[PDB]
């Protein structure tokens, strides 16, 4: 009860006593304020003060960057973000969650670095998908730069699915140009032809039929794409709007390959019309 913040507050003062400075100590003592800001911050969390907990995580975070201790600030970092969330002031959390990931990569921890990022993204979709789009994709570079490549793909993913979305086709569409390079390069050939799937459903909502057109043409040369049902199915598709046949464009839309795809790719064909 009051007890708790009783106790937070004489952290916070042992915290500021440790930052003091001296002749005899002219180096405040960062290790120990962080370990006072860490139990200051427990101890309003438990007493239900989260923006005041915040807060005394932020000056952890402080504390140990200052100390060197990179991974522990991050993970202080983190928990302000945590306590802002719980607040319901997610978008507030963003930068923190932000500078924690920066500490993450130049710790040599990079992996922890594209989770916070991807965890991140995540809890602003319901919030802003611009950003979330945003977060995935500096998830994804993270990712590729420590070479994890189906990680950073799958992530590429996540933000082609939220651009279709958000009803921004050209970046899907440059998005899932992306995606579909990299599954090529790992020799992911059944997830290409996904990919051209989507891609093509995209270009026919921009009501591009030469570049949906395209697409399909490039896969040709993809192993293993010409003699696919996918394969199949989009040249189906094509024709039907080509010549304007809707019963066949609304058949097409409505089989399994394509209604098993992602939720967002099945909905866009889901309300495509014959021109």
């Amino acid at each position: 009860a009051a007890q708790k913040i009783s106790e937070a507050h004489e952290h916070i003062a042992k915290a500021e006593k440790y930052l003091k400075t001296s002749f005899m100590k002219w180096k405040p003592d960062y290790d120990s304020a962080a370990s006072e800001y860490a139990k200051a911050a427990v101890a309003f969390k438990n007493a239900k003060q989260l923006e005041q907990a915040k807060d005394a995580y932020l000056q952890e975070a402080e504390a140990h960057a200052n100390n060197r201790s990179l991974f522990h600030a991050a993970k202080a970092f983190e928990q302000a973000g945590m306590m802002l969330k719980d607040l319901q002031r997610m978008p507030e959390a963003v930068q923190y969650i932000e500078k924690a990931s920066v500490m993450y990569v130049e710790n040599g921890t990079p992996d922890t670095a594209a989770m916070a990022l991807d965890r991140a993204g995540k809890l602003m979709e319901p919030l802003d998908l611009s950003k979330a789009v945003h977060l995935y994709q500096q998830a994804a570079a993270v990712f590729e730069n420590e070479e994890r490549l189906r990680q950073a793909a799958e992530l590429i993913g996540k933000a082609s699915r939220l651009l279709v979305r958000q009803q921004k086709f050209d970046e899907a569409a440059a998005s899932l140009q992306k995606e579909k390079s990299m599954y090529k390069e790992m020799e992911n050939y059944p997830t290409c032809y996904k990919k051209c799937i989507a891609q093509v459903l995209v270009q026919l909502h921009r009501a591009d039929y030469v570049a949906a057109q395209k697409c399909v043409r490039e896969s040709y040369s993809i192993p293993g794409f010409s003699g696919s049902e996918d394969c199949a199915a989009l040249e189906d598709l094509l024709q039907a709007y080509d010549e304007q046949d809707e019963e066949q464009l609304l058949r097409v839309c409505r089989s399994p390959l394509v209604t098993y795809m992602d939720n967002d790719y099945a909905k866009l064909a889901i309300s495509l019309k014959v021109p």
